[PDB]
């Protein structure tokens, strides 16, 4: 996250990291046993880290759990990320309380204008690279589709949106991908991809979480 704030220990408690050995991605807790990121992110051999401020740090709160499945989107695209989204099955339920909490799912599609907030252990420079331990936050407001497809044409789907700020300065960036889009108590979006971070009229673009929610219902009822 380019341009935030430090959020505080678990004052996003729907907020897992990735674990490969290292910190590769972020995602959501949307119920004890499930986790949604984005497609792009899909590794073998991910641990779900929940509970997380510190990444580097044990600080009392973590649970450390294994994937036992990963589901990418059917119609997941790699060259455009079109349909960038994944689900991820944890080997057992976490255990759910103030600190480690899942995020509902929406039943309408947001609109532009709405805030929300963005999260993630991400680059923090637009030119540059420097990692955080803890977790940053941003709070971005959705774009028009038609700015969003101005920005970039040709590549946005019905199935991407676009928040930040076109003057720049703010956005999502590299390592917060998977990442969650939060806007009034529901994921609305999944940190996908952007031209460089932060930078003049290239706002971040986000998997719209809207128009998969049969989807993932259907997929969580028979897995
Ligand atoms: N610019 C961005 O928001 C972004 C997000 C994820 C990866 N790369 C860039
Ligand atoms: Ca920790």
């Amino acid at each position: 996250i380019v341009g935030g704030y430090t959020c505080g220990a678990n004052t996003v408690p729907y907020q897992v990291s990735l674990n490969s050995g290292y910190h590769f991605c972020g995602g959501s807790l949307i119920n004890s046993q499930w986790v949604v990121s984005a497609a792009h992110c899909y590794k073998s051999g991910i641990q779900v880290r929940l509970g997380e401020d510190n990444i580097n740090v044990v600080e009392g709160n973590e649970q450390f759990i294994s994937a036992s499945k990963s589901i990418v989107h059917p119609s997941y695209n790699s060259n455009t990320l079109n349909n960038d989204i994944m689900l991820i099955k944890l080997k057992s339920a976490a255990s759910l309380n103030s600190r480690v909490a899942s995020i509902s799912l929406p039943t309408s599609c947001a609109s532009a204008g709405t805030q929300c907030l963005i999260s993630g252990w991400g680059n923090t420079k637009s030119s540059g690279t420097s990692y955080p331990d803890v977790l940053k936050c941003l709070k971005a407001p959705i774009l028009s589709d038609s700015s969003c497809k101005s920005a970039y044409p040709g590549q946005i789907t019905s199935n991407m949106f676009c928040a930040g700020y076109l003057e720049g300065g703010k956005d999502s960036c590299q390592g917060d991908s998977g990442g969650p889009v939060v806007c009034s108590g529901k994921l609305q979006g999944i940190v996908s991809w952007g031209s460089g971070c932060a930078q003049k009229n290239k706002p971040g673009v986000y998997t719209k979480v809207c128009n998969y929610v049969s989807w993932i219902k259907q997929t969580i009822a028979s897995n």
